[PDB]
């Protein structure tokens, strides 16, 4: 038996102020006139009763949305304070309007401002209503910012500073606050989107919030550009410069993916990259494949053309889009195809050459070499230092760029220091030449593997190759647990196979090491143990290199049961988990596939328009009035979305259905009482 | 005392969370439709 | 139904209080043999009426200790009563998310350490918490 | 320009006409009886006139649900026909109750009858109105029926014949019509749905709609039985006998698995299972772990006590279920552990004897062998020769029961045939102490296969054991592609690399075939072939097997391609697709993984109900009143789910909405017409 | 390690699994052990270069039959030096079969169980592991325990 009574206690109703909040909802006025006035002698009643839920006498009209009510109370001194924010959490535009011309407890924060309450609720008919008079919102500091105001309040009592700039903020991603008191709303959007991804990393416990309101944000942009109606308005919005495609330059730089995925603004842009050609969309696919190396074909021509006579006709095909990126790809497969035959041009016999001159293939890479290597800088100092690392494409060209500069530096290092033709056989194991022919086959791995960069273009194997690398950054997470695995496991089967190390002498034909025909030493050394560790990932390590020339067999049951139980952890638990959540990472990303290849594509597109680098890398070497127009197309596309956005709210609840038996309830009562 | 306000807040905010159709809901509108209909009709 | 709740607790009312998990007692076992899916039924009507957040809320000395004991001990009965295991979870995941939501009405840094320092005679009730597997209660961003 | 016209006329309304149906709904009655009071002389107004969407007059007044104008409606001859389905449909009680006490296009099928319509709507109360008058159900065909007019009917016109069956089965289904009506509501959903289920494969194009009503059947037993209040119903309804848990056994029979699993059945059967113990599910795991060897090792004394002494007290623990199952595989373990000692127990000495005498461990094993020979004959007698094939496990029993006996028949026929002793070198590749030998080997492992089917018992290993094989029926029926695909393969290559046979003599160590250590004729013949081609899917043959002695390195780089472009379909298409098809098979068990779980230990649990085959293996050889209550509860039980249900059927709709807005508008016309 | 308990019951079902198999061919190759001398380089086993005796005991039957998993095993350790080629075919059918069994049949279900079994873990990921690290934090809080280990003494 568990008895149960009132712990926390509160001060109760009376009979007759139950009487009063019970009649409220009715609609009978000569108790409240009897009691008010009585109450200035009698005190019978307390008009700012309280009912055990935390409501007064005031907010029950408003909860029932009945005005009449409403009207009686306000004549009389009532205590209102913080009764406004109740009228608009319920977005009642009779009950505000009324407000207007006019420790405790209460259900909102003390930084709460009748302002920022009708931004939350996002209703555009309030809102205007208190932007008319002179209202003001504070400005949120910036990320990092330390006066001394913000590390006061936010040492003297956190929880409400973290609060009072999550509400600050909610209260400027509202649209309808944006699409009203904000010059260019566009402009607003994406500031204040990126502005607010920026602040969910700082603000790690509140990450679910902070990004939650920036895809408010970057809703609004592209639904503010789905009202436009003609290709006018269109062109008026993208060209808008607020110092062509301006404006899509910003929302490429602030990662307004939605915004520039757009179909309507893909059209446009697909306008420009088939300038060339008006009908390719309707081209059968046949006659779009043959027509693809007519102009690679003739790439070289169309290349020498530009230079000699830049305004002739012929030489005006190179700088359409379409035609560049064609030439800048027959131009790079050029290169590559004529690497394959960099391997079988050579003669046997200057086999044994040190430090030979440069051959008939090597000289014609050259060219390409400096195009490369003159062209990297270029785009390198456009967006500085900093912009060139966030591109991983962009870590490749250095890597093998690096590379060929180094070989050519080592082929005429070795060319002057060596004269004499000595056979390779007995060739020092850092023998230049040697150094020079390894890293040049290198290289030759980063350039073949630059031909994914390209499949953005196309249309299958567009989303496909987007989507492989937004999974690979998944993998490099695992790569860090087996790199810790593998570790643990080499060291320790390096500590107890290091005392069994032989000579290369005594081996059968003098190899040591595992990539000898019979694998010997497998775990001799720290580093042969890790190269032997993982190449028993992929099965081309024996089990006889769990061995040792002394028989002693307990030893090698411990090695093998260490080796035994690596394989297991590795292969058949970690391989395993690795491809379970590869599988659910991949789930999300085909969510936005589309959605990223576009943006992806769009970048590629909008590199071939500019004029710079319109040459391939073989050739590298030898103003008031446009603001009231877009302002005028602005306020057209606000009452637009206005106007839509209202009704796809008007497109059923608990208290909705609780009006309705008001109504009838109050017409019940003033019929009786009529006669 | 702390524990007195988390209380009085949690109650509020849970009980307008509440109220936030049913079709037993549907049969008392038309109760007090009829039930007014009837009162009316025997007053003059 | 809080105000409903309220009208009766003002009145004399008792709840029987139910016995220890694992009990042996004279009665408890002798109700069980003579008529079973009554006495399983009973434990849990009366679990069900325990966790109920509005008779926590009121009428519990300390809201937060009562969640969290009363949201551990149910889940200990999901695994002695197997075949009844759904519903008790239901009931200690309800004990849970109360805790949560009632310290998640906290306004200001002051309140939060009086919550988390508390004593039952630092951060003592964040221990108990842990102690009793609270996660959400613990994992919450304040 | 398309022009738009009426291609399938309609006569129209007229106008006179058109104000009727718009004033139907209003509630004047004026019009009526003057226009039908002049439609005897003047004809002004056709009151049976049907509204574009084939609306006639009356409808119109039910679809309103309002049962004024509907009353006065019908005090006139006013055409009815087919009018109480529409009343029906509605599930309206009132209009139903007032019709009944009196070509062309109809929204329902010919076949259709007011109570065959009324079991659809699953309605209680109106159902019962019509049942309360003489009313019948045609009787539907059986399965498999042959006779003189089903299939006259089904030839002449079908879609319709499948329709009325379909219908006539929906309504029978409805469990109002079961719960009420019915003799015995419980048997009957366990008849209905079963029959149903097996109607799913014989009419395989309407699959879909009858495993949905099976489904019906089978949630409305359990929810019957969910009504249950005390443990005294309990029993009732489990032990009740047609002609103990008889109930129980047939709800087995049927399939009723959702039924079976319901946790107050289950509790009820765990009290018999653990008879001994009374305080089982309290226990600590550490004190239920070692308390199950005490039965387990002194396992024979109590079985001995059986045979000596029935009627002792410690002869009775036996008895009890759950001592029964652990006595049993205590016994059975013993069996795989005295098996573990005939592999080393036997002396090298005798190993060159000819059929040597039993051994010092297989005369042990003697008696198990007959105890499962003689066990398996007296389940199979009980079910039959049918019954027996069902089981999956039961196919084991026989296999391994068969092995065992050849392989006793073989070792005293070579004991007889055999006396010397010679060595086992020259032994010919028949010999029958090899062939007695190889089916021996082969039988120890389904003996020890068979402990999978006691991870049933278990509660952790007991639902994955379950789902184990559930999605091992897909992986059998991947199996014919690659049993088909195989043999393509192995059919080219035989054909190529068969000229080019070898004897085993010109080989290196007088070893031909994969098997050896340098693998040789992989391809020579199509047994040989297809063992090749097996051993590939796991890289046990070597590349080198693709080469010929005489160099046609043509022939060879034909024969490498048909390898190689098998091993790609087998290993990187057709095994990565079982892998995609098994996981998404195994969501959907997931899902009921604990209902079949609960069903498969049921059984297990049954089994050791029953006295017979008390015993282990090792010593296997030497009336009318409870009618009224199960009436009594099956009558409370009914009341307590018709009510329950209603009520949650009133826990909106456009159609709602109509009520109220004719409610309205009714009352808005009356007292506009009241002074 | 959310998961690893889920692998810890499917090696129940393996370890059944490989005793099963591991029980067949003992009891078929152990007539023909040979000793370590009559070996080419006085190498019994199969950690040998030469692989040999590989099923002529239940312990090294059960190793046999693990590294096979990883495909470490030859398929000549089913030949016996007395040509017995019925013997051989049994011994080489069972260890066919037990391939099968583990490698395409139960590692397969063991991925889509892991996999299944990942995405109910993987919603509650961020509570779990803001529990596991506030008790690290806790750790470092209490003045106990404040020298490092080296430094404890
Ligand atoms: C780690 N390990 C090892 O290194 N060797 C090489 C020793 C050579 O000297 C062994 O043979 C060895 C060993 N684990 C062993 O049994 C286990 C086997 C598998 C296990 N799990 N998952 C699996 C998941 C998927 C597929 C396969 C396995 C676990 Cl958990 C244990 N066995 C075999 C064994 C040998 C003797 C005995 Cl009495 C009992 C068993
Ligand atoms: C069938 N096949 C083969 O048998 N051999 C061995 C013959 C020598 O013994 C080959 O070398 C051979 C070959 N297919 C070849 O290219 C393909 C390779 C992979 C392909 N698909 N999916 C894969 C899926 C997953 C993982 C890997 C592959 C396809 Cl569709 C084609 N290559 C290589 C090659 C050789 C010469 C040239 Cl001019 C071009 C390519
Ligand atoms: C178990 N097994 C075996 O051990 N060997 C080697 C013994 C000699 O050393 C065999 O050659 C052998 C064999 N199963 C055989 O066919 C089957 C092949 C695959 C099967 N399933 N799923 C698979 C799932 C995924 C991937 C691959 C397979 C099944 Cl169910 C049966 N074949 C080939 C064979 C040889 C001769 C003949 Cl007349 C018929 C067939
Ligand atoms: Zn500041
Ligand atoms: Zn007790
Ligand atoms: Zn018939």
């Amino acid at each position: 038996r568990i008895p149960l009574q009132i712990v926390r206690a509160e001060t109760e109703l009376s009979a007759e102020e139950k009487a009063f909040l019970n009649a409220v909802e009715k609609g009978d006025y000569a108790t409240v006139k009897q009691a008010l006035q009585e109450a200035e002698i009698y005190y019978n009643v307390n008009i700012n009763c309280m009912d055990p839920l935390g409501r007064s006498a005031l907010l029950i009209a408003i909860e029932n949305e009945n005005l009449e009510i409403m009207e009686l109370l306000l004549n009389h001194s009532v205590y209102v304070g913080d009764a406004l924010l109740y009228a608009i959490r319920k977005e009642v535009v009779g009950a505000v309007e009324l407000l207007l011309s006019y420790t405790q407890f209460s259900e909102f924060t003390p930084d709460i401002t009748p302002i920022m309450l009708a931004a939350h609720t996002n209703n555009y008919e309030i809102i205007k209503l208190l932007v008319q008079k002179r209202v003001t919102i504070p400005r949120p500091h910036q990320i990092r910012c330390n006066c001394v105001e913000c590390v006061s309040s936010s040492e003297v009592d956190s929880l409400r500073h973290s609060r009072s700039r999550l509400n600050i903020y909610k209260a400027l991603a509202s649209p309808s606050l944006i699409a009203l008191s904000s010059e260019d709303p566009i402009l607003t959007a994406f500031r204040l989107g990126w502005e607010l991804k920026e602040l969910s990393k700082v603000e790690n416990e509140f990450k679910a919030e902070y990004e939650e309101l920036s895809q408010q944000c970057k809703l609004f942009a592209k639904d503010l550009l789905d009202q436009a109606r003609s290709s006018r308005e269109l062109e008026i919005i993208l060209n808008h410069r607020d110092d062509d495609l301006a404006k899509l330059k910003v929302a490429i730089k602030y990662h307004q993916k939605e915004f520039v995925a757009q179909p309507n603004c893909q059209q446009l842009l697909a306008t420009l990259w088939y300038d060339g050609f008006p009908g390719w969309r309707r081209k059968h696919w046949v006659v779009k494949l043959l027509t693809c190396m007519t102009i690679g074909f003739l790439f070289p021509m169309l290349s020498i053309a530009y230079l000699i006579s830049p305004r002739s006709n012929l030489g005006l095909f190179i700088k359409k889009p379409f035609i560049k990126f064609i030439c800048h790809t027959a131009s790079y497969l050029t290169f590559l195809f004529m690497l394959l035959l960099a391997s079988q041009h050579i003669v046997r016999t200057d086999l044994h050459v040190q430090g030979p001159p440069p051959t008939v293939v090597e000289w014609m890479i050259l060219p390409w070499v400096l195009g490369f290597i003159w062209g990297e800088i270029k785009e390198m100092w456009d967006g500085g230092f900093t912009e060139y690392i966030h591109d991983w494409w962009n870590l490749m060209d250095f890597a093998m760029n690096s590379l060929y500069l180094a070989t050519i530096s080592l082929k005429i290092m070795a060319y002057v220091k060596y004269n004499g033709s000595r056979p390779r056989e007995e060739w020092e194991m850092w023998h230049p030449t040697l150094i020079a022919e390894a890293l040049f086959a290198i290289s030759n791995i980063l350039s073949s593997l630059r031909l994914i960069s390209l499949f953005t273009a196309n249309s299958h194997l567009g989303p496909l190759q987007i989507s492989l690398g937004r999974m690979l950054l998944d993998i490099l997470k695992f790569l860090f647990i087996y790199c810790l695995v593998l570790l643990a496991f080499a060291n320790g089967l390096n500590q107890l196979y290091f005392y069994y190390e032989t000579r290369a002498i005594d081996e059968p034909n003098n190899c040591k090491g595992i990539r000898c025909e019979k694998q010997n030493n497998a775990f001799s050394t720290l580093f042969e143990t890790l190269q032997s560790l993982f190449w028993s990932v992929f099965g081309l390590l024996n089990l006889y290199v769990t061995n040792v020339k002394a028989r002693h067999e307990f030893t090698e049951f411990v090695g093998a049961t260490m080796f035994g139980t690596y394989n297991v952890i590795s292969l058949v638990v970690l391989l395993n988990m690795l491809i379970a959540m590869m599988n659910n990472s991949y789930q999300l990303i085909a969510d936005h596939a589309d959605i990223e290849w576009k943006f992806a594509r769009t970048k590629l597109w909008m590199s071939y328009f500019d004029e710079g680098g319109t040459l391939p890398p073989p050739f590298n070497i030898i103003s008031l009035i446009q603001n009231q127009h877009y302002q005028e197309v602005i306020r057209n596309l606000v009452k637009r979305y206005v106007a839509a956005m209202i009704r796809n709210s008007k497109t059923l609840t608990e208290e909705n259905f609780k009006e309705l038996k008001q109504d009838i309830s109050s017409f019940r009562y003033e019929v009786l009482d009529l006669l």
